[PDB]
């Protein structure tokens, strides 16, 4: 048998705001967050537009000089790490920090330290590198700080699977817990890749969209006139705890996490398969670890990307799971706001998941005008969709064809 | 309920060699991979050395189509899986595909190919990026490409724990079949961090050795006149496998992996506590999670990175958790031999400590000339030494303060 895991704690950053209570307002009123990216001479790449974060105070977190140390994709990751931990109310003791654990990871880690130290490098020579270049560089360094921060002595881990890295972080997390491994875990993910070297890395795979003339139109998933992703920045994390902790010490808890998927497609580097048979095994998993009939599902987040493929097979998957249900459910795509967060994307939408049973809503998929082919099903467009939502799914679907699906569910 | 785990299959590129059995004919002949790096001009780096895979030819594996859109480290962990799997005589079928998965971590992944697609940015344009700059580099791609070319449809991911990675890709990889997630696990570690980056981002932290006029003398684990690690490259990767469909497919099974511990230190970003504090934490709960007496210990595989602070840490922690007890058992740092493979540290000593388990043999630490203050336990000194193991344990610990051992033992 199986510890039941809560959530009772969420922190984030992105294109939307600077922590959930702001990003969720914007999800629910159709607010795009994208923009052209400013303080970047980008006049020599295709895309010259995403999803920044605005205005974040690193100071609010950090003294000035230990910020200097990290990549800004890891401030991201303890900024909503340290939200999260605030949200859940929890005091770490020495009677329970050995029980308290981390797993934040990232899909692309840090490219614009990296970058800083290759125009020393380049420049002027290796002696130019900055002493705290790897630290402040590396995926685990968000466990590794905000465990050094809080004194937390639990499994202490990062994953890093691409875009699905957020939903893989909170997923494995859930197991630490439900398994005994540990009581409480802070999970989730963050991303900054805007940088030169991520905008022009997909840029050259000619992956994201190119539409510089109307960037929060850019964004537009299973809409004919879709041309590619939007490259998006910031950080997802939850508290996870087993419910009898929460109970013990007076938690609000948001949801129960009762199901976590993965699958591999073992198809292409980049593409999904074109029916989306590994997104269909990793759903129908995620549903039977959760013993939930897919007649069950209120609530899709799509991982719904705006590559043309993706979102094709993601409809296929959802027709081949589903069935005579596909058309009752509402499945919606948040990255037609925020854009794509990579490896932060699973974390900030496992929170938009959440927030959608608190609130009894399905959030809109904006710039649906004209779904495409076999796009029929009930995408949520323009508008928020208020609606019984019982359980929800959160799917990302990432590089190396790996998969991964949560399975949230009202908890009373 | 939970399962027992065997390991059925090991592969290996390191600076001993291009397979298991001669880097293990090199550990056991106490032979340095240690030498000065020929791949690049290092004339302006503080350390001119490290563990390089001499004679590489990944068409062994991989057309060359394929091979030039991957970084060396991808090429070496591919190298590495498949070597284990044609080890394990394991066929993949309609029947198991989706029963066996894949985790292969890397600590800082591609970053050969970020630094020369930052260098065609900065220098020329971004226009000059190739289109595999992103599939071709992030670390969840060794999982990836491997699932893609096997057709490996079970979990699929990667970890990244800086020195901590391959110790960890292994342990959790085991819980996935412990757990009922997989059958079948491809898991360790890969690394190829010896760039002009990486070189000159350990020298700018001056974390190396700098004995440039000696380099197999440099790696020198618990010796007095120590002065940092060696930065060496390659893979492990080991198939582990549930006790029961190892059985009944009659696979040879080398050794039993019963324990896996982890924990955070919570002291510091890059420094161990001199105490090994975590360490400690980290053995017990493995040596618990194996339902083990300490005594039962007869070799440890050390991290023993050969830096002053690191060394002196381990020797405290196994003192701790062992009591009298430390000075029976043999615990010796192949580091001596291979230097530090940063991620895959722990997957090449987790195979090194199955071949001791094999062939009742503790390696040597080579180099241990002059044993630092309290440096008094049997570490091998010099010399192979044959003696009883029934129970092996590897260690390793990172930055963020990342623990990780795994407990192996003989299976009858
Ligand atoms: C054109 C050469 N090939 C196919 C063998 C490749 O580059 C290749 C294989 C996989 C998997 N991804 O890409």
């Amino acid at each position: 048998s199986r510890r039941r895991v809560v959530i009772t704690g969420m922190g984030m950053l992105s294109p939307l705001g600077l922590d959930v209570p702001s990003s969720w307002e914007g999800i629910l009123a159709g607010r795009s967050g994208i923009a052209p990216i400013e303080h970047m001479d980008l006049s020599a790449y295709s895309t010259r537009f995403g999803g920044s974060v605005k205005g974040f105070n690193v100071e609010e977190y950090l003294s000035a000089k230990e910020a200097r140390k990290l990549d800004l994709f890891i401030q991201y990751g303890l900024a909503a790490s340290f939200q999260a931990v605030r949200d859940s109310g929890l005091e770490v003791t020495d009677a329970n920090r050995e029980r308290i654990g981390v797993s934040m990871g990232s899909g692309i880690g840090g490219l614009t330290n990296i970058e800083n130290n290759c125009r020393s490098l380049f420049e002027q020579g290796p002696r130019r590198i900055s002493p705290f270049f790897v630290p402040g560089s590396i995926i685990n360094m968000v466990s590794g700080f905000l465990s050094i921060h809080l004194g937390l002595q639990g499994p202490n881990y990062a994953l890093t699977t691409a875009q699905t890295t957020g939903t893989h972080s909170i997923g494995m997390a859930a197991r630490n817990i439900a398994y005994g491994e540990a009581d409480v875990m802070v999970a989730g993910g963050s991303e900054m890749a805007a940088c030169g070297l991520g905008l022009g890395g997909f840029g050259a795979a000619r992956a994201l969209s190119t539409r510089n003339d109307e960037p929060t139109r850019a964004s537009r998933p299973w809409d004919r006139d879709r041309d590619g992703f939007v490259l998006s920045d910031g950080s997802g994390a939850l508290v996870l705890e087993e419910l009898e902790h929460a109970r013990a010490r007076g938690a609000r808890i948001y949801a129960e996490l009762v199901g976590f998927g993965m699958s591999g497609d073992a198809f292409h580097m980049t593409a999904p398969p074109e029916d989306g048979a590994g997104a269909a095994r990793c759903m129908k998993n995620a549903l039977r670890d959760a013993g939930l009939d897919p007649r069950q599902v209120d609530y899709i987040n799509a991982h719904g990307t705006s590559t043309p493929a993706g979102d094709i097979a993601e409809i296929a998957a959802v027709k081949s799971v589903f069935g005579e249900h596909a058309h009752a459910l509402s499945m919606s795509s948040t990255k037609s706001m925020t854009g794509h967060l990579l490896g932060a994307a699973g974390a900030v939408e496992a929170i938009f998941s959440v927030l959608a049973l608190r609130d009894q809503v399905a959030p809109p998929t904006i710039n649906l005008d004209n779904p495409d082919e076999g796009c029929d099903l009930d995408l949520v467009a323009h508008e928020a969709k208020p609606r019984k939502i019982d359980v929800a799914l959160s799917n990302s679907f990432g590089f190396g064809g790996t998969n991964g699906t949560l399975v949230f569910r009202r908890f009373a």
